[PDB]
């Protein structure tokens, strides 16, 4: 029926994969579902996003957010809250693919790609080399650590990770605050276009169609306002379908570019949103529509529980979560793929576009290591570092 409330405060970080939440406002999708007063509010960092979610709207914060997939788990459990575990749900996956790992210009001669091994000897020439990611335990932290580890480098020994807000990654590499960094579009392309670094890889090269951002919300708000949560979800799904169309990419990027939103040159956004990749460092530009950010095709929006389980397993890999943590159990509480299916059913979303199972099956990483959701311990046992 009708939403219990007509407003919600949704945070986003200035990244192309926040597009569905922004387009839902700009193209009137929230209003179409009875919530024309939704606020889409830019957050300064993942740390402030976490702060505002712990606060909640009643205390001046936010009700939900475009967010890194591990965050709703770390916030619900409490590890990143300093004594304030706050329950959350994941209502949808906002996107798959589309993040980037960059290197400073000092690494140009090495022409590094998916094989990070050449960085081992190079990092040794640096006193306490840092690599930047976006939030501890978050997606970019997992991607850059996975890439460096496949290349034989160990966090705490060969390099240290540091946190830099996404919109500040380019400014930081300019002042040599780190040797390498991982962040989502549009920042990898802006790095290339400004000539302040080059790109080693786009993340769909590390894990094909990898889960990335989630549409997360405080569980108290969803449990109190189930009809409004369904309305927001349907609005986000329609915005995802809109953003996923080739014919709408130009308009999407013009909207994101505006001072109202990212205040980022259109040129730093459009090419990647079309799968056109210039990694810099003299490397020839190439096109690849399969590794670009996707918001709907290939079941991108469906929040697979097996994907959430991988993030928790990778967090265990690095010690962010206790070993043995019952990952299946917490995913069954936080992941609301059931709400996603109810919303997709209410809309059309053709049957073949609605997954029959919460697992996407075995996942294969670029180094051939595989994750079988039925045995996460075997996955960890297969990793050297």
């Amino acid at each position: 029926n009708a939403p219990e409330v007509t407003t919600a405060k949704l945070g986003f970080i200035a990244l192309t994969d926040a597009a569905p939440l922004i387009i839902a406002k700009e193209k009137g999708f929230y209003a179409k579902y009875g919530m024309p007063d939704v606020e889409v509010l830019k957050q300064a960092s993942w740390g402030t996003t976490r702060d505002n979610l712990v606060l909640g709207s009643a205390s001046g914060g936010i009700d939900g957010a475009h967010i890194l997939t591990p965050m709703p788990y770390l916030i619900t459990m409490g590890t990143v809250t300093d004594g304030k575990p706050t329950p959350m749900y994941i209502l949808a996956r906002l996107n798959v693919n589309g993040q980037g790992i960059q290197l400073g210009n000092n690494y140009k001669d090495l022409k590094v790609g998916t094989d990070a091994a050449p960085l081992k000897e190079a990092f040794a020439k640096v006193t306490d080399p840092k690599v930047a990611m976006t939030f501890p335990g978050g997606t970019h932290d997992m991607w850059i650590r996975y890439w460096l580890a496949a290349g034989g480098m160990e966090p705490g020994k060969d390099f240290s990770t540091i946190v830099v807000p996404p919109a500040q990654m380019v400014a930081n590499v300019k002042v040599n605050a780190m040797e390498s960094f991982c962040v989502g579009e549009p920042w990898p392309l802006q790095t290339v276009n400004q000539g302040v670094g080059y790109q080693a890889l786009t993340t769909g090269q590390l894990w094909k169609d990898h889960p990335e951002k989630a549409f997360g919300m405080r569980a108290d708000w969803v449990d109190q306002n189930p009809k409004a949560a369904k309305a927001l979800l349907m609005a986000v799904m329609e915005a995802q379908q809109w953003c996923d169309q080739a014919e709408n990419k130009e308009e999407m990027c013009q909207i994101l570019s505006k001072r109202e939103w990212f205040k980022v040159p259109f040129e730093d956004i459009i090419d990647r949103s079309k799968g056109i990749y210039n990694f810099g460092n003299g490397q020839e530009t190439f096109e690849d529509q399969e590794i670009m950010q996707k918001y709907w095709v290939d079941n991108a929006s469906y929040p697979y529980k097996s994907h959430d389980q991988w993030f928790l397993t990778e967090n265990i890999r690095w010690g962010y979560l206790p070993a043995s943590t019952d990952t299946k159990a917490i995913v069954d509480k936080v992941n609301r793929e059931d709400l996603w299916r109810e919303a997709a059913q209410a809309l059309e979303v053709p049957a073949d576009q609605i997954p029959s199972s919460p697992s996407r099956g075995i996942e294969t990483f670029f180094d051939g290591i595989t994750f079988d959701p039925e045995n996460p311990q075997a996955y960890l046992d297969s990793l050297k570092i």
